């Protein structure tokens, strides 16, 4: 079970960026955080839940932080990670409606996102990964003003 | 002279749009129902604000109040944009009160500066509220709310006197 206490730079940070590049085999876990997973390119097995997933470049996942996943049989797989807490989001979005996964494991996790979708995702999570900073006013909540627009662009693109 | 939001904004829906001055011409003195953040892109002009003129250029930034009376009494290729904005319409609870002057009444400091790096995030970030504060696609409001955000935090991260 991974912590947020090791993932995100202090307990005010409601949302952060974990790039794999590339991702390699991982062994099944759960978190107390959840997250989003978009693949950039590559491939690999993803199995979430004892379901196997062969994930691809324009693979969106919702995973709740009870989730138990993992990757295996990966070739030059590159993803990111938006990892988040649900409690200490605090924009008035409805975060709930706009993310499968929010409160417990999603519907349906697994989506995909077609070119305009993923321009626009790696414009805001290039942003994101700039907010990163506890040193620099307000870097958290810039932060969650970008993770709010990431989660309305990947509403607005996903397909299934 | 009184500039209406019901003339400068898409809808009812709209708490905040952007309005290109490719160039500002010439243009009297007036009031509006709406606020608006003025930044000069290039060229250069004269901006009279409640009487007190202000030589202006690229890197200006200007907090304007719906009471402010204001004008440009002299342009020369004077590229601007206003976001234009009604506090009464914005449903983020962002503290927009404490990122933006002039958001209640008129700012004790209207006029501000950017550097090179304000100027281009600022740029960046317009473009984008831009193309989502005009179009009726899933959750272009919300996004044009998130966006004035990031705009109103950036520049109050990058702007000096
Ligand atoms: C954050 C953490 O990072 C791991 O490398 C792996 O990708 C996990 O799925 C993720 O939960
Ligand atoms: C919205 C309006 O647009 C005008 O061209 C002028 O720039 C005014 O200052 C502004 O209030
Ligand atoms: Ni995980
Ligand atoms: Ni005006």
């Amino acid at each position: 079970k991974l912590l947020k206490d090791d993932f995100f730079a202090s307990d005010q940070q409601a949302v952060a960026v974990a790039d794999r590049y590339p991702q390699d085999v991982f062994a099944e876990h759960t978190h107390d955080f959840c997250e989003l997973v978009i693949v950039w390119r590559g491939n690999g097995l993803h199995v979430l839940n004892d379901r196997p997933y062969r994930i691809t470049r324009g693979d969106l996942f919702y995973i709740h932080a009870d989730d138990k996943h993992s990757y295996a049989s990966v070739n030059d797989l590159v993803l990111q990670n938006i990892i988040y807490c649900p409690e200490r989001l605090k924009l008035n979005l409805d975060w709930q409606g706009a993310i499968p996964g929010f409160n417990a494991s999603a519907g349906q996790p697994h989506w995909r996102l077609g070119s305009m979708g993923m321009a626009q995702a790696r414009q805001v999570i290039g942003q994101l990964e700039h907010e990163s900073s506890q040193h620099v006013p307000f870097a958290n909540e810039m932060a969650e003003l970008l993770f709010g627009q990431l989660v309305m662009l990947l509403n607005r693109h996903r397909y299934t």
